[PDB]
C-alpha cells in the first residue's frame, strides 16, 4: 500500500531524477520493492534541510529532545513485527537474529532518550583570581550517518538516536542492500513527529550520495560503519572541510581458549560466537585459537555442534540457525577464502558447499599466518582454528592481525585471563563470553585497522559534541603593554 | 652554535650531514647551525619511539609522573636559557618570553600532577553476572608538530601531557624555531627519560613532518599551525587511520559594548590585539565596537597604540613589540595593508616597516570583503568595525571561517551571556582578553580553527583510547544450534 | 479505605487504631487513616530488609523498568493526586498542578538515571594491580517527609532511592497521609516486588523514631524542621546510619537598584508567598537597595493586595489557600504580634479567619525581630532596606539558615560577587529562590541541613563506594625478616 | 613539646603537662601538654578567622604550600622514623613504610588541589544556565589514633587543607610527639597563621570541645567504634558532618587451589604486621578444609620465625611491643576467653612488659570473643570451612565491614566471594591492608561512614553548590488576575 521513498524535510518523496531500482531478497531472489536511486541533488537538499533545522533543534532544552525520542520508542514498539519481517526477507536474518536486533534497537532508542538530559560539562578551578571558568557541551551540527547491511537496524539506530539526543540533526544513507530497513526507520521518525529537517533519509549509491555527505561543507561530522577501505576513503575526503569522523571498520577478533576450560561449553560458545548471522558480524569470533592440551577435544566438539546447524529459508520457522549471505558477491568471496585455504595446505574439517546466496560454515585447521582467512576480515562463515602451545603464543597469534576490534578468552584462571586481556591489542575484550557482546551504553569501537572513536551512550555523545570553555573575569587588571603606562 | 637531533637517547647529526644556518629576525645575525634531516632520520626516531613504547606505557603512572617532576626541576634551572633563545630566535620581548616560560613551568607541572589521576569507568551491566569496566590506554607513538610563535609553551603542552599518559613522542619543531626544540631535548635528556621515549627531529615539514604523518607506527599526530597545513595533515593521516588534534589559528572577535569603561576597554584591546605583534592564534584580530562608544574607543585605542615601543627586544625589559619572525610575514602584512587601502579603508596609524619590524597598522571604514576581515591576520594589522546593536555585533563576529576564541566587554549580565552563547567559537571570555589560557582547560576551536582540545585531561583524552572489558561469571545457553 | 502498605499488602495497623484526617479548608472529614505503632514499623522494616538482596542484585535496567511502570501508573492518577493535594494539603489548583507535573518529572528522572550511575577505574601506584571502585546500595532506607509539598518531596526521595537498589520504609507527615497512601496505590499498581516499598502511616515520635533507631535501617532521608532533624541525627548515631537532612531556610531575595522594579515586585510576590509561603526555599527575607526601595515597596504591596484568598477547591484561579492547620495560624499570629510590638510597620494584611491567613508585610524591622531570626513558614514577610551591596550581603547572611537565595540585578559583577558571598547551598541570579529541577543538587548549609538530593546526588546519598583490587603478581613480605 | 595555635608554638593556658614514656622500656620521652577547653577554643577561633583567606586564594596557591610541606617532610624523614619507633613501638620496617606512604600522601593532596571539579548541567528550562560549584566546608576537626599516627593524620590533614578548609588537629594521647613533629613541618612550610592548629590533650576534653563547637564544620575521626558513635551523636547538636573510620575484623579467605606456602607467608604479614595493630589487619583467617592442615602448619612455622625485640636495636626486628599495658591486658582477656571456650592454642601467648608473642588459635566457633570483637593486637583465630558458601557466611558474621581478601586462582570463585563479602574494600590475592593515597578508604556496618583518600577526602570536606542564571523574564502564576 506504500511506495518506498526518501524522507527529506518532513516529507516522503521520489528522488529528483525519478530514478529507481529493484530490491530483491537474498533468500530466493524475489522482488521486495522498488527503491529510490538518489543522486547528489537529493543529498544536498537533505543536508540543507538538516542545516536549516539545526539551530531550533539544538536550542530547545534537552528534555524536549528526550520527549521526541520517547515518542520514537513508543512508535518503534508498535512497529516491531514490521522491522523483524524486513530484516529477515531483505537482510536474510533468522528469526532469532532479527528478534535480537529489534530488542536491542528498543534498548538503544530508550538509552539515547534516558541520557539526553544528563550529558554534563565541568566547572574548573581557575589559576587566576576573580575568574569563573566552566566548560559547556555543544552539538557539532549536521551529522551524516552511513551504515552497513548486516545489522542495519541496530547499527543505524545506535547512531541516529544518540546523535539526535544531544542536539545534532541527521542525514542518513542506509546500505544499498538494506534500503527498506532505512525507509521503515524514516516511517518511525515521521510518526513520532520530529520537527521537519531534523532527520532525513536519502536512499542511493554510496559513491554518489555518501560522497556528497562526506564532502559537503555544511556537514560537521560523519559516523560510518563499514569496510576499512571505505573508511580510509571517507576519512581522507572528510579532511577537505575538517569534519570529524567516527569509524567502525570491522574486525578479525580472536577467541582464545585455554586448557582449563569446560571444553564442551567452550565449543558451544565458540560456535555461537563464530557463526551467528553466518559470521557477518564485525565482532564475530573470526580466528579461533586453542591451547594444544584441549585442542583435539575442542575441535571434535566444535565440529560436532557445527554439524547440527540448520541452514534454511529464514522465513520458514523460528528455529532456523543460519540464513543466506546478503548477495552473490559474498558467496564468491567466501569461495575464494575456502579455495585459498585448501590450496595452502589447510585441512577442511567440515562444510564448503553453497547454493544461491547460501554458504555453509567451513572450518579449517592446519593453517598458517599467510592464509587469507588469517590475514583478512572474513565476513562470512569461514573459520580457522589455530592450535598454540602456550599463552605467549596465543597472544602472539591473537595480535597478528591488522584489526583490533574485540576479542575474548575462555579460562577459569584469574591470572591468565587478566594477563591475556591486557596483552591482546583490541578496543574491547571479554573474559568468558562471546566476542560480540554489546550493550547500549558502553564504548563500542576498535583500534588499529578497526577504526577510530567509540559509540554507545555517552561515548556517542562525546563523538558528536564539542567542549566549549567559557570564562568570566570579575576584576580589572593592568596590562603589560604599553609598558610606558 | 651547533644543534643536533635527539634520537633514542643520543644527540646526533642527520644521517646525510646536511645542515643549514639560522639567523635572528632581529638583525640577521647568525644564531646556529641546525640539521636538515630527511625521511631516514624521521623513521629512526619513529622506530625508537615504537620500540620504547611498551616499557613506557606499562610502568605505573606514578613513575611517569616522577620523570615529569624531574623534567620540571630541570626546566626551572633552564629558564634563563629558554628566555634568551625565545627572544633572539623568535623575536619575543622580555615580557612575552617571561610569560611563556612561566606558563611552560605550569604546563609541565600540570602534566605531572594529572598522570596518576586519569580515570576509566565502572559501568552498570544490563546482563546478570557481568562485570563491565572501561580502561584508559595510551594510543602509542605520537607525532608532535609545532609552530614558531610560542614554540616553547605550545610544544611543552603537547609533549608533557602526551608523555604523562604513557605515549612516546616524535617531535618536529617549526623550521624558524629549531633551537627552542633542541633546548627542549636538552631538558628531557637531563631529566633522564628512558631512551626512545622522547625524540627530536629537525627538518623540513614536507619531508620530516610528512614522514611522521604517514608512517604506520605513528598512532596520533597533534599539530598546531596553519589551517591549510592542518587540512593536508588530516588527509594524509587517513591512510593509516591515525587520529589527529589540530589547532589551526583564528580570527577572534573582541566585542565592546556601550556600557563599558571605554579607556579600560581600549587598554585591554591593545594588549589582546597586538601582544607579540599579533602573532597569536587567539589574538583579538577583529575588533567590534558599539556605535555609542565607537568614537571615544577608537581615539583611546589609537592613543595607546601610539605609545607602544617597538625595538630590539634584546635591549631591555620594557620593549613592547619586537620584529615579525621573517620577511615573508612582513610581505604578507604589506599585502593586507595594500588591500585595505585599495578597498577604501582609513589607515589611522602605522604601516611603517623596516627589516622584520612593523608598526601596527590600524584600519577603520572596513567591510566584510577586506582581506583583514576574511583571513587570519597573524601579525600587527587590525580592523575596527562599528556596529549599531548586539545583533549586528554577533553577525559580524560570526562572519568568519574561523572559530577559535572570542570575548565581550560589558557590565550587563544578559548581554554578556547572550553574546557568549551566540558567538561560534571553541572558547569565549567575558570581560577579559581573547587569548586567556590555563594549563588544564580545554583549548581549541571549531569551524576552520581545527578539531580536538588540549590542556590537562583534555590532552589525555586526545592521546588515549577507551577500552571496554567484561567478565561474565555465569554460563548460559546459546541460540544456535537450535537442535540443542 | 486508607491503610498501610507492608510486604505487598494493604492492611490495618496491628492495634486497629485509627484517626480522622480533616481538611484545612473547613475541617471536613477526608478519611479515617491508620495510627500505626512500632510493631507496624518493625514489620515494614523487616519486609524491606528481606526484600533487599533480590532488589539490589537484579540489573539496574530491571529497576528502571519498574520505575517506568510507576511513571505510567502516576500519569493515570494525576487528577486523583491533585484532588488530594488540594483538599488534604490546602494547595491551590496552580500549586498542586505544579507539584504533580514536577512529580512526573522526578519519577522519570530516577528511571532515566538508574542504569548510568558509574564507579571508577583507577591508576594503581603498584605494578600488576587492577584497581576499581564499585557503587553499592546502602540497604533499607527510611523516608520521612513533610506536609507542604508532600507528593514531590516524597517521590524525589522514594523514586531515586529505589532506583539504585535500596528498599524503602516510608512515613508521610501526619497532616498529609492520603497522599502517602495514594503513592502506595501507585507503587502497588506498578507491581514492585513485595517488601521493596512499604508505607506506614503514624506518629513521627513513634513510627518515625522506630525507623530512625532500628538496626536494619541503613539510611534515613528526612525533610522537616531543623529541631526534628537535629534529634534524628542524634538518634541515628546509635547504629551509625547515615542521614540526608533538608531542614528549611530563611532565604534572602536581594534586589539591587538597577532592576526593572515592577518585574522585581512581581517576582518577589511569587517567590515570597506562593503556597502561602509554606516552602523551605520561600523568599522569606526581602532585601532591597535604598535607591529603588520606595517604588519596590509600593509595587510589591500593590500585587500582594491583588492576591485572591479562597477555598482552593472553588476554581483554578485561586491564588492562596489556607495554612495546613490552626497551629500554623497561631504561630503566624505570634510573628505578626512580635513585629508590631517591636515597632515594625505593618504595610498590609495580618488578619486571619479559620485556617486562612492574610499575607502580612513589614518594613522598618531590625535583626531582633522573630521574623528575621526564625524560619517563617507562612505568609509573614519582612522587607529590609540597605544602602549598598555590602549591607545586602551582611543582612542576607545574618541568619542561622543557608538553603537558597537570589539576587535581582542586570550587572554581571554585582550578581557574581553577591552570589559568591551569600552563604547558601543554592543560589539563583534573576529568578525566584525556590527554583528546583529533578536532577540538580538540592540542599543547604548551616542550619538548613546536610547532603543533597536530586538525580545522581540522591544516588550519592544512598550508595557507598567500594574499592576492589586484583593483584596479579606474587611478592616477598617484610616479616619474617629472617626469611629468604 | 607544645601546642601550635595561630602560627605560634605555645604551652597550654594552664601550663599543665604530662610525661610520656616509651612503650619499649618505660623510659621518659618528653613532657607534653595537657590542654583544656580554652586551648581547643583558641585553636578553633584561629582556624575560623583564617578560613576565608585560605578558602579564597586560587587552588594553585594552596597546592604550592603543600608542595613546600612535601619538601620539609622529605628533610624530616629520619626524625619521624625515630619517633614512630620510640614513641609508637613501630619497627624500622613499619615506620619506614609509614614515612614513605606519608610522603606520597602529601604529594597526592598537592597534585589534586587544582583539579577538583564541579559540573555544568542541562537545564529543563529555557534560557537558564545551571552549574554546580565545589566549596570547602570550613573549619575541620582532625582526631586520630596511635597505631599509624603519621600517615593517618597526614592523609586527613593534607587533603583537607588542599581544598580550602582550615584544621584543628588533636593527636592520640599515646602519640603526641608525632603530632608535634607534624606541626613543626607545617610551621617550616610557612602556612598562614591559623590555617593549621595543633592541640595536645585528652579526647574527653579537647576532642569533645572540637566535636561540639559551633564554628567547626566537620570532624574526620579514626579510632574505636564506641568513640565514633559518641562523636557522631555529639556532632548532631550543631549539624556538623563527620567522616568515621572505626576499625575492622577483616576476613582473609584462603581457598583450596592456592600456593599454600605463599598463602601462609601472606597471611602472617597480613595478620601480624605491627603486632596486628592495624584497622585492616587480617583479623579472622578462614581456610578451605582441603588445604587447612598444611596451611595451619606453614602459618605456625612462619609465626615461630618472627623476631620480637626492641625495635630500636636494628632494622630486622619483625615485631615490637604493644602501645601500652592496657593493650596487653586486653590481649590476655582474648586468650583467656578462647582457652575457656575450647580453643587450641597452637603457639604464643607469652607476654613481658608491653611485648606479646602472637597467640594463634584453632578449634574456634562464632561465640569466641576473638570472632565477635575487633582484636587490635596479635591474637588470631584460624577457622576451617567446607566450601565457598561457608567461607562467605563466616566472613560476614561480624558487626564490622572494613576490608577483606580472598586467595584463589579461580576467577569465578574470586569474584563471587568478592561480591558476596560485606565490606567497604576488598582485595583479590593480596593482603587485607592494601592502601593507596588516592583510593576510597573506608568501611560499612560498624566500621564507619565516609571515604578518605584523594578526591574522596575532598568529597568529605566540601559541599556542592547549585547556582543558576536566568536570562529571560517570565509571567508568574500569582496574582492570577494579572494579564
Ligand atoms: C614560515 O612558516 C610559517 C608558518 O606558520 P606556522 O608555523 O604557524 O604554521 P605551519 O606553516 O602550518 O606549520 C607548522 C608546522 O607544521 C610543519 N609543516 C609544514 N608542512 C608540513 C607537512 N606537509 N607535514 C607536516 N608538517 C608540516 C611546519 O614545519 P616547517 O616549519 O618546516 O615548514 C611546522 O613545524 C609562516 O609564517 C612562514 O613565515
Ligand atoms: C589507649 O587508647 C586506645 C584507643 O585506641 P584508638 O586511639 O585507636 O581509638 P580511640 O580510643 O577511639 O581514640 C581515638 C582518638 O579519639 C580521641 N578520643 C577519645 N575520646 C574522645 C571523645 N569523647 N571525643 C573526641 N575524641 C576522643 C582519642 O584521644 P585520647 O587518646 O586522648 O583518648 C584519640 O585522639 C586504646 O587502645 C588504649 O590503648
Amino acid at each position: 500500500i506504500m511506495k518506498v521513498a526518501n524522507y527529506i524535510n518532513g516529507e516522503f518523496k521520489e528522488p529528483s531524477t525519478g530514478a529507481f531500482q529493484v530490491k530483491t531478497s537474498p533468500v530466493d531472489g524475489s522482488k521486495i520493492a522498488e527503491v529510490p536511486r538518489s543522486g547528489r541533488e537529493d543529498a544536498r537538499e537533505a543536508i540543507d534541510s538538516a542545516f536549516e533545522a539545526l539551530k531550533a533543534w539544538a536550542n530547545i532544552p534537552a528534555i524536549r529532545r528526550a520527549e521526541y525520542l520517547y515518542k520514537m520508542l513508543e512508535v518503534f514498539r508498535q512497529m516491531k513485527e514490521d522491522f523483524m519481517k524486513i530484516l529477515t526477507v531483505e537482510g536474510g536474518g533468522t528469526y532469532r537474529k532479527v528478534w535480537g536486533e529489534v530488542v536491542f534497537t528498543e534498548r538503544l532508542i530508550q538509552n539515547a532518550a534516558e541520557l539526553a538530559r544528563h550529558y554534563q560539562g565541568r566547572v574548573l578551578q581557575s589559576d587566576s583570581e576573580s575568574t569563573i571558568s566552566v566548560v559547556f557541551k555543544r552539538s557539532k551540527g549536521v551529522v551524516g550517518v552511513i551504515t552497513p547491511w548486516n545489522y542495519p537496524l541496530s547499527i543505524s539506530m545506535k547512531k541516529i538516536a544518540h546523535t539526535l539526543a544531544v542536539g545534532n540533526t541527521v542525514v542518513y544513507k542506509p546500505a544499498s542492500d538494506t534500503p527498506v530497513t532505512g525507509w521503515l526507520i524514516a516511517q518511525m521518525v515521521a510518526k513520532a513527529g520530529l520537527p521537519k529537517g531534523v532527520f532525513n533519509l536519502v536512499i542511493g549509491p554510496g559513491p554518489v550520495v555518501g560522497e556528497e555527505i562526506v564532502t559537503h561543507k555544511r556537514v560537521a561530522h560523519v559516523t560510518f560503519t563499514g569496510e576499512s577501505s571505505t573508511g580510509r576513503e571517507i576519512a581522507a575526503k572528510a579532511a577537505g572541510t575538517l569534519k570529524t569522523v567516527t569509524l567502525e571498520l570491522g574486525g578479525s577478533d580472536p577467541l582464545i581458549i585455554l586448557d582449563d576450560v569446560d571444553v564442551d561449553y567452550a565449543a558451544r560458545l565458540a560456535v555461537f560466537a563464530s557463526l551467528f548471522h553466518q559470521g557477518q558480524i564485525c565482532t564475530s569470533a573470526k580466528r579461533i585459537i586453542v591451547h594444544k592440551a584441549v585442542a583435539d577435544k575442542f575441535i571434535e566438539r566444535y565440529v560436532h555442534y557445527v554439524k547440527m546447524l540448520r541452514i534454511d529459508d529464514p522465513r520458514k520457522d523460528e528455529k532456523v540457525d543460519l540464513g543466506p549471505l546478503i548477495n552473490e558477491r559474498q558467496v564468491a568471496l567466501m569461495k575464494e577464502f575456502v579455495d585459498d585455504a585448501v590450496s595452502r595446505g589447510g585441512r577442511l574439517l567440515i562444510g564448503g558447499r553453497s547454493w544461491g546466496n547460501f554458504f555453509e560454515p567451513a572450518i579449517f585447521v592446519d593453517v598458517d599466518r599467510n592464509f587469507r582467512i588469517m590475514r583478512e576480515e572474513v565476513f562470512g562463515p569461514v573459520r580457522p582454528i589455530v592450535v598454540v602451545e602456550n599463552d605467549d603464543q596465543a597472544v602472539e597469534v591473537a595480535n597478528d592481525t591488522d584489526y583490533g576490534l574485540s576479542g575474548a578468552v575462555l579460562t577459569n584462571n584469574v591470572n591468565r585471563a587478566f594477563r591475556i586481556a591486557e596483552a591482546v591489542e583490541s578496543g574491547m575484550f571479554h573474559i568468558n563470553d562471546v566476542t560480540f557482546l554489546e550493550e547500549s551504553h558502553v564504548p563500542f569501537g576498535g583500534i588499529k585497522a578497526s577504526g577510530v572513536g567509540r559509540e554507545g551512550g555517552e561515548w556517542s555523545f562525546h563523538e558528536t559534541t564539542y567542549d566549549r570553555w567559557v570564562t568570566v573575569t570579575l576584576r580589572t587588571r593592568r596590562f603589560p603593554i604599553p609598558s610606558a603606562l
